[PDB]
DNA sequence: GTCGG
DNA sequence: GCTGATGCGC
DNA sequence: CCGACGGCGCATCAGC
């Protein structure tokens, strides 16, 4: 891609700051700069040119100049050659191991897949599952399989109650040729912002997907969010499909449009849209868009009956889901 | 790390 | 138990 | 030690 060298560098720095430095705002600064650079329609030829872009400052511009002159960044050379940093960064790739747990593990001499396997008594249930499917969760899901997964999920939900509507969101809804995992937005008319007229609405669906052996493991589960593992059925004599991560989110039916906007992403698109909302005097979450008062306190929810309405409130031109990718 | 009050 | 902070995650 | 930065679900832990 255009400016791929630079956006790769900034992404690597982003991940180091989050995972090793435990500096989430530096992580976000790097992600923002990488994002604005990725959409820039010219080849960047200096740090100064890049510095004109919002989110690129003095330090990123200096790194861009080094990268453009030399094809590398000395800072990143050093990080890659640091065994500890590399191990910490590696461990965070396991589902359930974050920057804090990774550092603790590495501090105790645990720094490889083999070490985790020999020390499973030190891992919680989530981490054990993350470890068990480590290779599988590293793989992406071809759209072809995402379609079969969709077919399975929508068929089973219908069986439970025809009044449920399930919508596959994330990268899939943005039209990606492959996805990292499956995200299902769920609504039912019994659950709205005014009342929860039936109990166990999410549970019912999870239970049915477990009954048909689609959902194979549970990482976390509450009244509105499920996080687990699933697998397509495979044929005789053939290699199994990898196990896949699945997220299911039950959203109030009357807040569908804020919900689907959130769950379609991308993550950086959402943060950027919410940032723009804030400078326009609104706050957006997965439920509502609200105006801000003088105290910074949000007011009552604004009327919404399309994704576009949310864009209209903040004076953004509508972006189709496919144009919300990085 | 960047931006803005 | 609670509230609030922290750590995991979307 | 200029301080915000997007916003929140679920799980766990500290200090009641
Ligand atoms: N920090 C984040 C992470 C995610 N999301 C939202 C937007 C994402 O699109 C959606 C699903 O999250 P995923 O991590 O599954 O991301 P994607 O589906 O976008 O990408 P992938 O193809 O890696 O699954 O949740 C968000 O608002 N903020
Ligand atoms: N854009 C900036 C830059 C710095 N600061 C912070 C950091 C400083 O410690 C503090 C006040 O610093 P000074 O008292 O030095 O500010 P002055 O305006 O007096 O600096 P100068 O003497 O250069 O005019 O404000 C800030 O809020 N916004
Ligand atoms: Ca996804
Ligand atoms: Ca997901
Ligand atoms: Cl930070
Ligand atoms: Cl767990
Ligand atoms: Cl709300
Ligand atoms: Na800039
Ligand atoms: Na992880
Ligand atoms: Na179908
Ligand atoms: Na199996
Ligand atoms: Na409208
Ligand atoms: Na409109
Ligand atoms: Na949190």
């Amino acid at each position: 891609t255009l400016n791929g060298g630079i956006t790769d560098m900034l992404t690597e720095l982003a991940n180091f700051e989050k995972n090793v430095s435990q500096a989430i705002h530096k992580y976000n600064a790097y992600r923002k700069a990488a994002s604005v650079i990725a959409k820039y329609p010219h080849k960047i030829k200096s740090g100064a040119e890049a510095k004109k872009l919002p989110g690129v400052g003095t330090k990123i511009a200096e790194k861009i100049d080094e990268f453009l002159a030399t094809g590398k960044l000395r800072k990143l050379e050093k990080i890659r050659q640091d065994d500890t940093s590399s191990s910490i960064n590696f461990l965070t790739r396991v589902s359930g191991i974050g920057p804090s747990a990774a550092r603790k593990f590495v501090d105790e001499g645990i720094k490889t897949l083999e070490d985790l396997r020999k020390n499973e008594d030190k891992l919680n249930h989530h981490q054990r599952i993350g470890l068990k499917y480590f290779g599988d969760f590293e793989k992406r899901i071809p759209r072809e399989e995402m379609l079969q997964m969709q077919d399975i999920v929508l068929n089973e939900v219908k069986k439970v109650d025809s009044e449920y509507i399930a919508t596959v969101c994330g990268s899939f809804r943005r039209g990606a040729e492959s996805s990292g995992d499956m995200d299902v937005l769920l609504t039912h008319p019994s659950f709205t912002s005014e009342s929860t007229k039936q109990p166990k609405l999410l549970h019912q669906v999870v239970e049915q997907l477990q009954k048909v052996h689609f959902i194979t493991d549970t990482l976390s589960k509450g009244e509105t969010k499920f996080m687990g593992v699933c697998q397509l059925p495979s044929k005789n004599d053939e290699k199994e499909y990898p196990h896949r991560r699945i997220d299911i989110r039950l959203i109030p039916k009357d807040q569908y449009y804020c919900g689907v906007l959130y769950f379609t992403g991308s993550d950086i698109f959402n943060k950027n849209m919410r940032a723009h909302a804030l400078e326009k005097g609104f706050t957006i979450n997965e439920y509502t868009i609200r105006p801000l008062g003088v105290t910074g306190v949000a007011g009552e929810p604004l009327p919404v009956d399309s994704e576009k309405d949310i864009f209209d409130y903040i004076q953004w031109k509508y972006r189709e889901p496919k144009d919300r990718s990085e």
